[PDB]
């Protein structure tokens, strides 16, 4: 009783932008997000524009990109409509409102204007999420809450995630989903998309810890797998993205029945 | 039996940056912080400048600067070299470990180059402090924890303001204090600075809520105001932010006999 894709798609309270999502997931099959950890635009848009195929998403962090400026981001756009992956900007808003609002907005990086998606953490209460939603909901924007995370030591446990669902709940017209390690919601019209994730067991020396595509997925429910060091440190990228890209969305078939 | 900040900055504990502040806190008699939430460079600086003598630290949101470059963080260097008050740039930096360091140290804004102090989220774990740290430590920077936060339904409460302060005790080489409404951790060498702060009672429409400068430091006991825009919407944002330091002042004064 499990709804594909496809079929969360066409959900009568699905986001429009989780709509668009779950449709070229469908068709390209693929339920990967590649974490584009890079500090030069070429290899950002040398690695959209090879994987894209592979990929229903690119999850970025800007403020990172050494040589960022809008023109880059145009040409990632250009490559995200070619391609067809959204573009998710990965920036944890997690101030008052009132200042998340230029943040996102604003500023040199105009996140808003080339951010399919944004995340936000839950911390600070609903004054977040309202505050994004002020520059997002005109803009048809999507935005996914932190209610869980893949770090060690992580707070985000217990009543903490519970209250980061029913703050998803009641702000379903801009929140289409989360960032978790597995399904926190029952509702099929959020997303569920988890990071920490690689083909071997381990981490790194900076509190990060990895799971499996196959646990995410298949075991623990989420939809989409968020990889970045196992495909970006490899060797050949392209063949990286599409193992992952395999495990996650046969992981995903299997769980279908 | 409290310490003056005078002689909290002389404490075998001390952080080097903490120790700065707390010596210019006591010779300028100003415990303000501004929090310069501008959308433009050339206010940002003729605030520094003008407001300069009556705060001991500027806090930032650069990533709100529709004009930033390097260069006007050079000239605001400048300023508060000459006026003797920190920078603090409000990051809340909030992600794992790895992505953090590049955040803190590279991309447009190279932050750690010119931020005396940053602050982070600590729902990710200690090991966003360790990420920081790796930069900040060896550019003898400091770094605040984020133990309780002043907007409307705020999760830091309890146990995860407890892991807050836990974290800070452990990471004493790099992190000098907290964003708390009140006094959280009974170590003299930690700083306290409050935001959520306004003459008037009141709040904003996007979960803000104020409280005044004699109730934060008189009966709380914080050491810091941070004060926005109960200054920056004022006509003479001068004579506001000369009567915020007064209050704050007087509270931290009679505070301590
Ligand atoms: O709870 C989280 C939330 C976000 N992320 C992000 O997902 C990417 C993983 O990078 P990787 O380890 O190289 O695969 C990084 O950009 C970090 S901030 C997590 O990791 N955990
Ligand atoms: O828990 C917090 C932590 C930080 N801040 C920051 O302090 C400033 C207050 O701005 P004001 O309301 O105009 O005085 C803003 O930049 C916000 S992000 C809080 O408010 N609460």
């Amino acid at each position: 009783m499990e709804l594909s894709f496809g079929a969360r798609a066409e959900l009568p309270r699905i986001h429009p932008v989780a709509s668009k999502l779950l449709r070229l997931m469908q068709k390209k099959e693929t339920n990967l997000c590649l974490s584009a950890d890079v500090s030069l635009a070429r290899e950002l848009l040398q690695l959209a524009d090879a994987l894209g195929p592979s990929i229903c998403m690119l999850k970025t962090h800007v403020d990172i990109l050494n040589d960022f400026t809008l023109d880059v981001m145009k040409e990632l756009i250009t490559l995200a409509k070619c391609h067809e992956f959204l573009i998710f900007e990965d920036r944890k808003f997690a101030d008052i409102g009132n200042t998340v609002k230029k943040q996102y907005e604003g500023g040199i990086f105009k996140i808003a204007s080339w951010a399919d998606l944004v995340n936000a953490h839950v911390v600070p209460g609903s004054g977040v999420v309202k505050g994004l939603q002020e520059v997002g909901l005109p803009l048809h924007r999507g935005c996914l809450l932190i209610a869980e995370m893949s770090s060690t030591g992580s707070l985000a446990t217990g009543d903490y995630t519970r209250a980061a669902v029913r703050m998803a709940e009641e702000h379903s017209e801009f929140v289409v989903g989360f960032i978790s390690g597995s399904r926190v919601s029952m509702k099929p019209e959020f997303l569920h998309l988890t990071p920490g994730v690689q083909l071997e067991a381990g981490g790194d020396n900076l509190g990060q810890q990895y799971n499996s595509p196959q646990e995410v997925i298949g075991k623990r429910g989420s939809d989409i797998i968020i990889v970045g060091r196992g495909i970006i440190s490899a060797a050949d990228r392209l063949e990286a993205a599409e193992m992952y890209r395999k495990a996650a969305w046969e992981a995903y078939l299997s769980r279908l029945g």
